[PDB]
């Protein structure tokens, strides 16, 4: 008996299963268990990786967001712009730093920040006089690089810091610029899921300013001085674990040649299905993570429901958009409301996606998609 | 070269148990929230005696959550000694409330419950801020004056909050630390009694309301479906494969707890006469998370102690109140000269399960010559 799995942890640890074992050993006979080596190293050979000078390593991708808002003072009083289309923690960190969300569209091809919304949110506020524009939280969503020269141009007016959500899209990169790298910082998730990920809760944050580095180093330890004994700032306890970091050494060494197997299956996936999906076409000069493989079909729950009777998950990402979410939905939206936001989950689709989908498995897929859509 | 805390001793005690259950997650695959995680909420409630164990990432988030659940913040005062770890007061700052800080008995290192009284008073006659929460701590592993302080709780509407960082395995009059106050909170930090091979915490409660709202919370506020978040939550996971550490770790504790009982009395008949010892009370069993005694000539005699290669660690080297981060932060009306004195004679020796009769008779020796006996 075969069969397909959605993201495909097993036949990734098979590939390199005695290497994880040893990392793992090695952490676990060593007894530096916070901190230890592999922290630093995983830092310093995922920074050459990304391109970037300082790699925080910390506990998750939802801190890895918090932190940097922290740093710059961002609280109450101040508003950050989201997009809506999104994980929950991109507009969350911002509620629980006491800033306000203001949520912005997303592009219908792209599912990524509309860029002018994004300005027209930003006049809006700077109209009504209640909060003060702060940030803006671009997300690479499904691991495709979002719009950075437009949404810098705007920042670049008023002031903003420009923090890059790039939880999706470690691998991915636009005009030879790797994610991560983008904005004044970015951030990640090593969920296990994600296209780089570790084997529990784990996280980082990027950025060629030394300063803003010794200040993230800081507030993820408690906010720690220039002494082991004074605390200079309020901060958290964020760190990313020895043992996550010997498993991510191993990932990080075999992530640009899955990178280079996902955009083989996802161009695959685009010209066998064009003509009967709408599938995410990959611009010119990008390369994405495909965190996810995104699709919009007509009759979409009947084509999940016939994919599962032939075998095969499919997951809708998102299924409630954050602004119609209880915890958020009574924060401000861009000029003109969301209307991509509030269509697509009636519309989208993910389909198995990632490095290790056979071209049978594949083909499959295709083939039940076709059918659904009266191909012959 | 002597151990401080000998986790590699625990370890080999253990080890392939250790390994089997590392393997056993490995291979398994269920990563985030895997079985392991509730197998060892479920055995840890049952060692503790409360009905709900919600499992963590860290101490740190432990204390937090609780706080976000009352919903306390701007406007609010949580009462906290000054003598403990940062996380204390840093979540009362974090969630936007003041710690105000309260002193700690000169013996047991633990809130003063009559100053405590007095701060709360003032804070109500000072009318700036609105009393929510008291967060005693078991320093060192030994119980707070629990009777006394959820009985002005009680008296005064206020939330309890049970920083057990560092007492799992304490107990004080068949009550274990973690089931006192409204809600529990420990750490699995690797150095803690009962610790993991990373970051780890968990909160403890009776309240199966509060359950349930904690674990919305460490899952960004999830509310009663997979879709829609009702509140503001974190990311908050304690790893399945630290649970499968930490279910290993729990078999021996109990054993581990007597052994440390032996050890601390042992240090404490020896030591009796040359320093101050931390007694224990009756009616108590401590978890020695640090065995800490005060001396005349305390860093002479750290340097001594290090000379001849044992090591030895100032707990705590500035309170809280005088840390640049929290400095500005109001005071219990007489001030904190317990809290401001301990720093200059407090020191912890080590102190684990595994401490031999011969590293310990060498740690007394030294002690003992240091002050001439
Ligand atoms: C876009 C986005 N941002 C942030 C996060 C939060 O990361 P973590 O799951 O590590 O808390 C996620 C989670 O995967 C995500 O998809
Ligand atoms: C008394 C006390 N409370 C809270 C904490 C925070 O726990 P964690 O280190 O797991 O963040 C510590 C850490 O040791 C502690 O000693
Ligand atoms: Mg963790």
């Amino acid at each position: 008996h075969h069969h397909m799995q959605f993201i495909d942890l097993g036949a990734q640890r098979a590939r390199i299963e005695n290497r994880l074992n040893a990392a793992i050993s090695k952490v676990v006979a060593e007894g530096r268990y916070i901190l230890g080596p592999e922290v630093a190293e995983f830092e310093k050979k995922l920074g050459e990786y990304l391109g970037v000078e300082h790699v925080i390593a910390c506990a998750n991708g939802t801190d890895a967001l918090q932190m940097p808002l922290m740093t710059r003072g961002i609280g109450p009083g101040h508003a950050v712009f989201v997009p809506s289309f999104t994980f929950a923690a991109t507009a969350e960190v911002v509620a629980l730093v006491g800033a306000e969300p203001v949520f912005v569209d997303v592009d219908p091809d792209s599912y990524n920040m509309n860029v002018e919304q994004l300005e027209a949110a930003i006049a809006a506020t700077i109209k009504e006089g209640r909060l003060e524009p702060k940030a803006i939280i671009p997300v690479d969503l499904f691991g495709l690089a979002a719009s950075y020269n437009r949404i810098t141009a705007i920042a670049e007016r008023e002031g903003l810091f420009i923090i890059e959500d790039a939880a999706q899209s470690i691998g991915g990169k636009r005009d030879n610029v790797m994610c991560g790298a983008f904005g004044h910082v970015g951030a990640t998730s090593f969920y296990p899921a994600k296209p780089l990920g570790c084997y529990g809760d784990g996280g980082a944050m990027f950025t060629n300013d030394a300063e803003l580095a010794d200040t993230l180093r800081s507030v993820l330890f408690h906010g720690k001085g220039e002494t082991q004994y004074d605390n200079v700032r309020i901060g958290i306890n964020s760190r990313l674990d020895t043992i996550q970091a010997a498993v991510l050494l191993e990932k990080l060494a075999i992530l640009e040649d899955e990178m280079e197997a996902r955009d083989r299956i996802a161009r695959r996936y685009n010209e066998a299905l064009k003509d009967v999906v709408k599938v995410p076409e990959l611009p010119a000069g990008n390369r994405s993570a495909w965190a996810q493989y995104s699709i919009e079909s007509e009759n979409r729950d009947g084509l999940k429901a016939q994919l599962q009777a032939e075998g095969i998950p499919s997951v809708i990402y998102y299924v409630k958009p954050l602004h119609l979410q209880t915890a958020y939905k009574h924060y401000s939206v861009a000029p003109g409301g969301l209307p991509v936001s509030e269509s697509l989950p009636s519309r989208i689709l993910s389909l198995p996606m990632h490095p290790y989908l056979s071209e049978a498995d594949q083909d499959k897929i295709i083939g039940v998609i076709r059918g659904f859509h009266g191909k012959k």
